[PDB]
């Protein structure tokens, strides 16, 4: 077959990112134009991706985890060459080419806990040193952040051809309202698992607008991810730091608009992390093995979530009294971009 | 004469790190004892970052503030060399080492303006690209981190051999008190160019002791010039800030004691940075340039404060709101140990 060839040819080009702005134009008319498009795009990106797993050693290259998304990613590739010479203006072309995203969707879901069981493997077969944990978070960094630009895209055509949201993107996301919602789904998983749970104290300070509630450009999924990552974490350790006293401080988060930062501040007066093992909650490696643990996507896949648009998703902590968590992102519409990685 | 073969033999050398244990057990009865030890490790240390200066391209190296300092080192690692077989028996050989010791520390003490110098050459002679930035904060760091060693040596040596204090190192250090002082001192210097000032908030929490007042072992004049450093930046900031309306908002402080780190947030309402901007403000080179900026050690060196016994000082920001700013230290007197730079 040709996936190599197909590969390395692809791999010549340089992902194209995009701003919300030409995500939300392809939402007003246009189908035919996000296919000639994807059809582009989608063997670009997947061929970078392709072409830098390739690049792993052999010893990992060779576990069984690795080489079955290899697998999935090179189907993939070719379910979407088929259309690369199909006719744009055959109004059923266009239709089997959106089966074929879905179908493509379904095929990847399983990716998370498929690498980490490669990491698992390589933790238990080659060791856990520094060396081994940066080489791992490098290459996962880019690789999930890789998979959310295309699952990005192929949601974004698939929920517009099948007013308000376009896609996934709420171009007057409230920014209060999706605070409070995944609050009250983590509540309800910390009240099922605890048996007490948190208060939520939400402020806002729109200092251009003195009083406006906080509206913003995003994709609320991701932003519901990461808020859930979060509340998650900070009930868990509210909830055991205080089993033994009675008072229960609440949660507060502060949600900040600057010029060009939207800001998340999440608060718990919940014990606490040492400096020296922060750094550890990022790690794929270091948080990898085999309560309410099994809900969320994983700390480092939600700050990926914020650099994908231009974000960033940092800790900091005090030990002996609590942690704050705060998510960046871009205020303007104009500044949030792709972020992607290269070659 | 001999400096480059006295260097090149004594980068062959590592520099020994102490803790505060070692430095407080100096001080109890030893002075011939400090003084074998010192002849020895500061032409190590000496050495070292005289090695690492010369290894900067020809064209940083013959700048006239460069060739200035390698001068300095050269005369100091000198002076002690004589020292090398004068014999430790001798009431008069002690005492004319001592003098020795101080006549070094008044050489070095205009060390920072004339980098500076050097830094504002380089950027007005060959620019001010990120590559540019990086090789800068790389080698100041290193060279100010241990010109601080240094410092810290030559003045435990002076300060004892000229109960309570023992040298520059309190061994009950009340951080509270530390905290106040910077305060009421920084509260004069903004009371003076501004005509209105913030109030104080300090809280602490003793999570071991529910209730002691927090004291430690440290080098309080270090943690004076890091907290003084912060208010400054935090009264600009906040009275600035609100030069339009009435209210001011305090500046609070939290002081955390952890099993391991002794922690201290001090938050402002001032407005605060753009997450973009911030690594900037650590920049030797974007913040040199030619109302109370003329005070206070600069913020790059005060984080380098906190790094000498393995702390660090972080600052993050919520544009639209204000900032925290956070040093970390060593709790246990045992983890705090020397932090150096080698070869
Ligand atoms: C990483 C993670 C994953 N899943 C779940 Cl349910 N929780 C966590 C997690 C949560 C909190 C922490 N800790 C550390 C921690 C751990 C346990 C406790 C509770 N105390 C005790 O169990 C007792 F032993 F002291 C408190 C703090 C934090 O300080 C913290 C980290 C991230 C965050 O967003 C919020 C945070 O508060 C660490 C890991
Ligand atoms: C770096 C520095 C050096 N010397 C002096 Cl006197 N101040 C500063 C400095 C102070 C505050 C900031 N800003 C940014 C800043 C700048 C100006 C303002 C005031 N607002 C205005 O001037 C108006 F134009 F908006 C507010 C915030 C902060 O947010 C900040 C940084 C560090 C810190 O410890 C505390 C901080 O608050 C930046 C630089
Ligand atoms: C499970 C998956 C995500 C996984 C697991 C583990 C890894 C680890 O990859 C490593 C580990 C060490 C080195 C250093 C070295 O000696 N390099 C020379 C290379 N020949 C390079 C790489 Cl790519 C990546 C991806
Ligand atoms: C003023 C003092 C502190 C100062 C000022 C400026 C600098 C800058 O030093 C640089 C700048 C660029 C490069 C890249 C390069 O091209 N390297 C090849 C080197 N030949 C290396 C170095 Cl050491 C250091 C110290
Ligand atoms: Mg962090
Ligand atoms: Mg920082």
């Amino acid at each position: 077959g040709s996936a190599p060839k197909y590969i390395e040819h692809f791999s010549k080009f340089s992902p194209s990112p995009l701003s919300m702005k030409q995500f939300l134009d392809f939402g007003s008319a246009c189908e035919k134009t996000s296919f000639t498009f994807l059809r582009q795009e989608l063997p670009v990106r997947l061929a970078n991706i392709m072409k830098e797993i390739n690049l792993l050693p052999d010893r990992v290259l060779s576990t069984p985890s690795v080489q079955l998304v290899q697998s999935w990613y090179v189907q993939s590739l070719l379910d979407i060459m088929e259309f690369l010479d199909k006719d744009p203006e055959d109004h059923r072309t266009l239709s089997q080419f959106t089966d074929a995203l879905v179908t493509i969707r379904n095929r990847h879901n399983d990716v998370v806990p498929t690498m980490a069981q490669g990491v698992l493997e390589y933790k238990d077969t080659y060791g856990d040193d520094p060396v081994s944990n940066q080489n791992i978070q490098y290459f996962l960094d880019r690789f999930y952040l890789s998979r959310i630009s295309i699952r990005m895209l192929i949601n974004q055509h698939t929920l517009i051809f099948d007013p308000k949201h376009i896609g996934s993107i709420d171009p007057n996301c409230n920014v209060s309202e999706v605070v409070k919602d995944a609050y009250d789904m983590a509540k309800l998983l910390c009240d099922k698992y605890y048996m007490a749970s948190p208060d939520l104290e939400i402020q806002e300070i729109n200092a251009a607008n003195s009083k406006q509630p906080i509206h913003m450009v995003y994709v609320p999924s991701h932003l519901y991810h990461m808020l859930f990552e979060l509340f998650k974490n900070a009930m868990r350790a509210t909830v055991e730091s205080h089993e033994s006293s009675l008072i229960l401080p609440p949660i507060k988060v502060m949600v900040a608009l600057g010029e060009e930062d939207l800001s998340i501040k999440m608060s718990d007066r919940g014990g606490g992390v040492p400096l020296r093992k922060i750094e550890r909650l990022f790690s794929y490696m270091y948080s990898t093995a085999p309560p309410l643990a099994g809900f969320g996507y994983g700390l480092p896949i939600s700050r990926l979530y914020a650099k994908y648009f231009q974000g960033d998703l940092q800790l900091f902590s005090m030990e002996g009294f609590g942690t704050d968590a705060v998510i960046y992102l871009k205020a303007l519409s104009t500044d949030s971009v792709e972020r992607l990685p290269v070659y």
